């Protein structure tokens, strides 16, 4: 009994099984790993150092570890349609900081999209590497349709002169045109970068276009919509650009990689390769539009852009509580977590926010369909226009337990 | 059921596991983990999203994992005698990025020890972001005593005048004098930044002076002489230093900390406060010593510095085989992994070196004691010694694997 030896540590394990059980997850980042994603990560690759790459170790005893990063790099070749891919990165931002690192140099000016629209701390943020090693000029959404607008963002890149264009959201509701991305790129002569952390399940599944044929250099998390492990991810075409890439994540940014959560990224990819997956994608669309959908509807609610493509949506609350970081606290009382969120041309303070980030691909995981995602939309469109109503909180927070027994997380 | 769908990953990890059992692992870098070490990272803690720190979350649903990583911190907080603890490097690599972040500018002067005399690639290599953003300038041993020389470093630091000092090592036997760094970095007005990555088992057990009292910044892995998950560790006593470290690694440097590698890292810390652990530490020096001892009394070996106080140390084999290089492959061909290591003054390239490093940790973990320690010595010397004798070797081989057999690694 390995858990007899510390209780306070795997009760706080049980505790955290039971609160995901009880908690509708609607944060758009969140997933359900399967249960050989976790196993694969708890075994002895944790014991064995690879510094290096494939038949390039700088330690013997690695014949068997490269056949396991081998795995992960041939089947992110094969899901992505990738001539090269690197699966040593321990995180997105880590993957994001090797691409930077390998295209452009410190204090060159770079195209991100605007961090209220969508953009990513690390498209920019100045509390962020990004921000603080490179001079980040934002492309916003038109303020009167939401969309990318590419005449407006090419126009300003005619005057930016950008050495790199970064695309790709976590904010961004509707499918992302990479051909004109890469068409912007090629006309004022800067490199495309596409971090598709978010979407990158969606474009596993077929349902979002692929920003591979059309980006330079393609990041992504293997954690998200992808649903595998923690970690990050580096695609391109580029033989040059990939030489460039392994050299920055190895020895340029990291160390050793995580071997254990390389075979977790070899597993999760063969799921994703699978024909399920594709029923999986499926769900994410169809469970974020029903959900979308109750608040079109609702008078007293706007969703950005008018609705979605892909796995997640913004909500303006501000017509019925204060602010968007009201609106995340309210719905924890009833067991639903998402997260305040800016919104296009954001008005309140960074902290405070105008909007609510929803996403489906967690409560899709757990088996949930249309019919329990308008419920879930219902409940949070009840809690929120009832704010101030405890009783009322507490009925709606007993029918989610209903509903979390109904459907078992693992 | 789930290993069934992906029977070639999962017989990639069962080879691994074969691997692991019949191979004597002498590359000091590497340690056995315990199961709980391992389970506690195959837990669905991966599922949790936890940006930010104990109660200052980005997101709710995150108090069980406030537990978890309060765990972590407290448990690195009490081993290590600090007041501070950041648990959510990714790797040493970024734990070292991040305390580069807090401490000095892009272009200011550091000195760490040369990457020759034990200096790591994060201390300054060209190859690495230490050297491309800082002006890294390295301090040496003796040339005659392979020792520390804690007068002449002073020196160099006179001229040089760094903003920061690093100490700590992954090719260096002996006891550091970190009260003598701390005197050289206020001598000059340089912060001090030590990094035990190597030897942070060895000061949990008590058998290395502990840094922390002296540097202002102490880093670590989690993995290697303390025999945790693979991950960084940051410790300080300054409160200002802290908020800015704290900062640094999120969201300066990281996204997402890998919570379920955390809820490891705090097993790993309670199985270091246990005393058995002094025992693993007092067992890692008696191995590492028998060992050298086999190679000081041969007459056509040297120990770098004539023997050593710690878990590891350096052999001039190239009376014996052309170079490094080749004693690593010999040695691999009789199923022990060591890594051939540049030692002091290197005269041949990097790629070959004259020397091998060899440590304790791994075998000492399996069980091992001084008479096993001094076989696998005798056997590394044989095996050199008839290199080109394929009829030894096979009978080393097979003695290795009477060995491997007798001391099961799970
Ligand atoms: C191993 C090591 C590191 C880097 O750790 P990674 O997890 O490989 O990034 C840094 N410093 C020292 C002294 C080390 O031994
Ligand atoms: C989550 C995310 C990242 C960073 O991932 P981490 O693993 O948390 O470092 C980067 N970019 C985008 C778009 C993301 O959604």
């Amino acid at each position: 009994d390995y858990k007899a030896f510390d209780p306070e540590l795997w009760n706080a394990i049980d505790a955290e099984a039971e609160r995901q059980q009880n908690n509708i997850e609607l944060i758009a980042s969140e997933n359900v790993v399967s249960k050989a994603v976790m196993a694969a990560q708890g075994t002895l690759l944790t014991n064995k150092s690879a510094e290096g790459y494939p038949g390039k170790r700088y330690y013997g005893g690695t014949a068997v570890i490269d056949v396991v990063e081998t795995l992960a790099i041939e089947r992110a070749k094969k899901l992505f349609g990738a001539k090269f891919a690197n699966v040593q990165p321990h995180s997105g931002s880590q993957a994001n900081a090797a691409v930077y690192m390998s295209l452009i140099q410190p204090g060159d000016t770079v195209m991100g999209m605007d961090l209220s629209a969508g953009g990513h701390l690390t498209h920019g943020a100045p509390v962020s590497f990004s921000g603080k090693t490179y001079n980040f000029v934002s492309y916003n959404v038109d303020k009167e349709s939401e969309l990318l607008d590419y005449d407006a963002i090419l126009a300003q890149a005619k005057e930016v002169r950008p050495k790199l264009i970064v695309a790709g959201a976590s904010a961004y509701s509707r499918i992302i045109d990479f051909a004109k991305f890469r068409e912007i790129a090629d006309a004022v002569g800067a490199y495309l970068m596409v971090d598709m952390a978010h979407i990158a399940g969606l474009v596993a599944s077929g349902h979002h276009p692929s920003p591979v044929p059309y980006a330079h250099v393609t990041t992504t998390t293997t954690h998200k919509t992808l649903r595998g492990p923690r970690g990050g991810l580096i695609l391109t075409d580029d033989e040059d650009i990939a030489k460039k890439l392994n050299s920055a994540v190895f020895p340029g940014l990291q160390g050793g990689p995580l071997e254990h959560v390389i075979a977790a990224k070899a597993v999760a990819l063969k799921e994703a390769l699978d024909p399920a997956f594709k029923e999986y994608g499926e769900n994410v669309i169809k469970n974020a539009a029903a959900m979308a959908d109750v608040f079109n509807q609702h008078p007293d609610f706007r969703v950005i852009s008018g609705g979605t493509n892909n796995h997640l949506f913004l909500v303006d609350v501000t017509k019925v509580v204060e602010n968007g970081k009201v609106a995340q606290n309210v719905l924890e009382e009833v067991n639903i977590t998402l997260n305040k969120n800016s919104i296009p041309y954001e008005q309140l303070s960074p902290f405070k926010t105008s909007g609510i980030r929803v996403g489906s691909p967690a409560i899709t995981s757990r088996g949930m369909g249309e019919a329990e995602s308008r419920q879930i939309a219902e409940w949070m469109v009840e809690a929120l226009e009832n704010h101030d109503k405890p009783e009322v909180l507490e009925r709606i927070r007993g029918d989610v337990k209903v509903l979390t027994d109904a459907f078992p997380l693992y």
